[PDB]
RNA sequence: UUAGGGUUAGGG
RNA sequence: UUAGGGUUAGGG
């Protein structure tokens, strides 16, 4: 009886201690809901832990409640849980990078800070809003950077590439530095 | 009449818009106290802005109140203020890197999380505390990583290299990744 | 079309 | 002496 989809309910649990089994991974994350699925990824030959796994709750509400419980110490080790990234986007560069900033392209020269603030507040607490303009000329360049205080907010946004802000169909990507491009 | 030293009262203001003068830099940061010193660094020949400057309050209280006002938009641009780093440490690698994690070496096999928590809480809100141990052997390795929610907390700590925690003289350095060493 | 200015570490 | 395990992205 699961209404919400699987990917929205799934969490990638990276950095798992090599002592973590399916059972010890389940016995930890079950404190924040019921687990539809809980697996520790292993090598097909050695069956040794590959250092990451997946958990899937019945509700996305439980997924958010799980993320509200960071940090997570499973089997005596701090793990890094991340919202599940599609097998599509996982091939794209920087999809797995933990960032607190996003790229917003297509705002089209009439979008100000309050437009971004009023829209993106619904995903998390906003730190900075930078409307990119051409220096000296003052012309707006049609894209902006929004920085949140929590990386999980960014991860919830970029799974939906397209957003309609201020009457524009915009693209939202994870903010990559110049040295990662 | 300045009791506290100069370096503790000085802030490095990086990323300054090239339109920022001493006066516009002062007219912004004077909202959080009195400015002992306020300079925009320029090239000796062109006198064009080098993109950074310094401000110095009369109290470190005003310096903390200034940092509580992040982000700072000076002359229509978000600037990155940092606690002043000695001309010594500025030669050391990674001193200017904005990090939220610290290295703590010398805790010596009898220091647990609560020892680090009770000591380092006095500098800011703590996110994670990782006591580094040898896998499989369980032996403690004598160093730890402490992650704060604010980079400014880390910057206030690492200006004092040596700290006495749990009866040990420990070294505190900025957490550098493996790829920056 | 929609990728940032890391000259963003010292003048006195 | 006091530098981290980025095999931390898919099994079904």
């Amino acid at each position: 009886s699961p209404k919400e989809p699987e990917q929205l309910r799934k969490l990638f649990i990276g950095g798992l201690s090599f002592e973590t089994t399916d059972e010890s991974l389940r016995s930890h994350f079950e404190q924040w809901g019921t687990l539809t699925d809980c697996v520790v990824m292993r090598d097909p030959n050695t069956k040794r832990s590959r250092g990451f796994g997946f958990v899937t709750y019945a509700t996305v509400e439980e997924v958010d409640a799980a993320m509200n419980a960071r940090p997570h110490k499973v089997d005596g080790r701090v793990v890094e849980p991340k919202r599940a990234v599609s097998r599509e986007d996982s091939q794209r560069p920087g999809a797995h990078l933990t960032v607190k900033k996003i790229f917003v392209g297509g705002i089209k020269e009439d979008t100000e800070e309050h437009h971004l603030r009023d829209y993106f507040e619904q995903y998390g607490k906003i730190e900075v809003i930078e409307i990119m303009t051409d220096r000296g000329s003052g012309k707006k360049r049609g894209f902006a950077f929004v920085t949140f205080d929590d990386h999980d907010s960014v991860d919830k946004i970029v799974i939906q590439k397209y957003h309609t802000v201020n009457g524009h169909n915009c693209e939202v990507r994870k903010a990559l530095s110049k040295q990662e491009m």
